[PDB]
Order: structure tokens, then sequence, then C-alpha cells
């Protein structure tokens, strides 16, 4: 064929060390490490941000989401933050001949200013912004409301039974971690006090909607087989799919036939489910003869966390395991294993088995991805994104000449050749819930990757010229 599938994966809170074939001894990945063997590897590859919302908000404009103020962590009723005049990664390949879709985890919002109305047509939504196809996990699985978005439309909503959500306070008598701890199931760590569903706390509060609600258990199966249903209904044409997945991501609830098979609790179980998942997507494409000429990508939007909220024993059943592997931090942090995730391609027809130790960004791929189809861009349009197609495709080992990471706090960092200077910043040392290293600190952090990868040794007092270059240079892409 001419012009290739694109499927793109974002697995949830996926470490850089979660998977064998990045050295995991304690867990075994065999659908993902294959995924790997069949393709490139990246070693050096980063998301935008430590957090959800901003990294996907990043990869679909290929703007930096720091430089819009609404892209942090988003409640299950934002509306759109995505604007619609915006062009995305998903308009470009519907402008460039591809069927689009979206198919889990979205946390971008829906419907327009004042928070998402479920209740009707949800507008604007994914299809506002390029995609054909949506269905979709409005936010988080620990997120109200626990329902799917279809079209525009919630899946089995009964209109004498409307949806309300609010995340400032209780409406409706529905049963909470707070009120009701009889309740609870799996008990919560931080926060996760609001409404109970299917004996989980969640994040925000909700009432009505109750045949829409979920089943925790069932949600890979779900969105496994939507994602299918995508993929088999556009055979014979071109096409995109974006696809999020809940595992790694809290509340860890495991199908039956995954649940203690890892010994690493719910948290490994979720590792197998996620493997499984890449597993039946190699499958269903092995099936169609689709494998050769799909450009297959499956990365992460943020680092690990190990205790996120649910009393789930992922620390006391972590067993030796690593999901940061050597680096400092994790989800929500400055430090490398905030942003620093797995990233793997795949495209048989073109492209040989490989290793890519170059730095290379998410931020990227929207004008890489156009840079091939030979699709011309608006001149405002990806305006953080640079052409690394050969990067990509692992045809070239020349790295980004600097990457930028931001933490929760928003707290950024730049990474140039050997160097990583994380600029200052006021906010806490450690996060007030988890207690993760965050990096924020009153003083520059100055840290050599090649010799110092853990960042355990701050230099910036010994490389005042370097930390003034970088910081400098960090401010300058900040103001471009
Ligand atoms: C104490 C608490 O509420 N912690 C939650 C965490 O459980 C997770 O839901 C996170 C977003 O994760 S992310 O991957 O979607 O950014 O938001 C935090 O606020
Ligand atoms: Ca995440």
């Amino acid at each position: 064929s001419q012009k290739p599938n694109i499927i793109y994966i974002f697995a949830d809170d996926l470490g850089i060390g979660d998977l064998s074939c990045y050295g995991a001894t304690k867990v075994s990945t065999p659908h993902i490490d294959r995924l790997a063997g069949q393709g490139v590897q990246f070693t050096n590859a980063y998301a935008t941000s430590a957090t959800s919302t901003p990294s996907r908000f990043g990869l679909l404009t290929g703007m930096y989401p720091w430089r819009q103020e609404n892209t942090g962590i988003a409640p299950g009723n934002s509306e759109l933050i995505i604007d619609t005049a915006c062009v995305t990664m998903a308009d470009m390949l519907k402008e460039a001949g591809y069927a689009t879709g979206v198919v889990g985890k979205w946390h971008l919002g829906l419907g327009p200013k004042g928070g998402t109305d479920f209740n009707g047509h949800i507008t604007p939504n994914a299809q506002s912004i390029g995609f054909d196809y949506e269905f979709v996990i409005p936010a988080t699985v620990d997120r109200v409301p626990c329902v799917f978005v279809e079209n525009g439309h919630v899946v089995g909503l009964d209109p004498n039974d409307p949806i309300t959500v609010n995340y400032e306070h209780k409406v409706g008598d529905w049963p909470t971690g707070e009120e009701n701890p009889e309740l609870v199931k799996l008990k919560p760590s931080q926060g996760h006090n609001n409404t109970i569903i299917n004996g989980i706390p969640r994040i925000g509060w909700m009432t009505g909607g109750k045949s829409a609600l979920w089943k925790d258990e069932d949600i890979a199966d779900i969105i496994t087989n939507k994602a299918k249903s995508f993929i088999v209904s556009h055979k014979e044409e071109p096409f995109f799919l974006y696809m999020g997945t809940q595992d790694v991501h809290v509340p860890r609830v495991p199908h039956p036939r995954f649940a203690g098979k890892s010994g690493l609790g719910t948290r490994g179980d979720v590792i197998l489910q996620l493997d499984w998942t890449i597993g039946e997507i190699m499958n269903t494409l092995d099936s169609l003869q689709l494998t050769d000429n799909t450009i297959l990508i499956f990365t992460s939007d943020n680092g690990p966390v190990i205790d996120d909220g649910y009393q789930d024993q992922a620390f006391e059943r972590l067993n030796g395991h690593t999901p940061m592997g050597i680096y400092r931090g994790g989800k929500y942090s400055a430090y490398e294993a905030g942003t620093r995730i797995p990233f793997i391609v795949r495209w048989p027809a073109k492209v040989k088995p490989n290793k890519q130790q170059a730095l290379f960004s998410q931020i990227d791929i929207f004008a890489s991805l156009a840079a091939l189809l030979k699709q011309p861009l608006p001149e405002d349009a990806a305006p953080d994104s640079q052409e690394h197609l050969n990067t990509l495709l692992g045809k070239d080992y020349t790295s980004r000449e600097y990457i930028v990471q931001q933490n929760l706090n928003n707290t950024l960092a730049i990474v140039k050749g050997q160097w990583k200077y994380i600029e200052p910043s006021d906010a806490p040392a450690i996060e007030y819930w988890t207690k993760m290293e965050l990096g924020n600190d009153r003083h520059p952090q100055l840290y050599d990757l090649s010799a110092d990868p853990s960042e355990k040794n701050n230099v910036a007092k010994q490389h005042p010229e370097v930390v003034r270059e970088l910081s400098e240079l960090l401010e300058s892409v900040k103001t471009r």
C-alpha cells in the first residue's frame, strides 16, 4: 500500500521500568516485548508532562500544554480544553484522507463553557476536533461520571434518570466514601472519598444515569472490543486510531482472568491485562493482514505511581519490582521518571528492528507524521512540533536539540545533550498525597544524565555558566 494505517496507544501511568523489554524482571510483558522486537524501542523518549491531560493535549495539538492555563488534570465534567479552531493531529490526518477514531480514555474535556451536560448531545466533543468516531471514558476511571460517551451521547442513559455531576459539593443522595465507609470495597489511601460506584469511592459527586454506569472489571474488554470494531470497520481504508487504555491507572480492577496472576497485587495484574490488550490489537491486525503497512506506536501519557489513592497493597506487593527503573521521581515529578516513558514504533514494511537512543519528545509526533504524509500545516498549526521522522522510524540517531518536561506544579525542566536543568519553583518539594519527590526547589538543579542518570548529584554550584545558558534557553522556548 501507499499510505500506512496509524494506531497511537497511550497506556496510563506505565513506567519506563514496568515492561520486561525495558528490563523488568518481576513482571513479564511478552506481547509488548514482541512489539518491541518487531520495531524500534526508544530509551530516551519523553512525554511533555508528568500528568495525563497536559501530555495528551501536547500530543494532539503539537503545542506545549503549559502555554494554556486550563490544561492541568481535568475533572470528569471539564468543558473541552482544545479550542475547536485549533488544528489537531486528527484534523491533519483527516485532511490527509484517513478515517479517524478515538477509543478509551479522553481526559481533554467535553461540552462548552460551564462544564459537561451529560444528558443530551454533548458538543463540542472529540468529533469537533477531527475524530469521525468517539467512544470514550470522560476523564479517569477514578473520576465521575463513571459512564461511556459514544459520538456525543452517554451509552445506556435513561432521560427519566438524568445525570448531574459536581466537583465542588455533593449533588443527590448517593453513598460516599466519607459518609458510607460500610459500602466501600476498595478503601481510599488519599482522598477518593466522594460518590461510590460498584463499591469504589470516586473523585467528585454524581447522581442519575444508573443504567449507564460501567462495570470496572469489564473496561479493558470494552475498550479492546471497540478498538477492534473500529479496525474491522476500516479494513479497506486508511485509518487513524487514537487509543487510551485505563490500565495501569487507579482504581486497578483486573478482569477475573488476570486477577492474582502477577503476584504484584492489582497493579501487576493490570500490567498483564494491558499486555493482553496490546496482544489483541496485534492479533486483529495479523488476522486482517494489516500488520505490515500499519504504524503502531505504543507509549504512556506520564511516568508511574505505586500508591495513587487506594489501599490496593501496590507497595506491599511490589516484590522488588522497579516501575521507575533506575530513575528518580515518578508521576507528578520533574525528575526523569515523571516524563521518561516506554515508546515503541512498529511499521514492518518500512522499519527494521532497532533501539533508538536519540532524544525524542511526543511533541514532535504531529509534525513527524505530517512530514511522512507530505501534508501541509496551517502557519499556526502544531507550533512546538519539529519534524523528526527519521528519528521516529529509527532511520537516524539524531537527538532533538533539547526536550522540555513539565511537572504537576508547571515547573519546567530542559534536557540538552548530557545536561538536565530544573528551573527554580516555590511549589512544595514533596507531593502532599503520594509524598512523590516533585523536583520543586527554590534553587536551580543541574544533573549530568551521562554520568548521573538517577539525578543523585545536583552540580548547579559547579557549573553556573551551564545553568545560565540552559536557563536562557528554557526562557526563550517559553516566550517564543
Ligand atoms: C488524591 C487524588 O485525588 N489523587 C488523584 C490520582 O488518583 C489521579 O486520579 C490523578 C490523575 O492522574 S492522571 O494520570 O489522569 O493525571 O489525579 C490525582 O488528583
Ligand atoms: Ca496518567
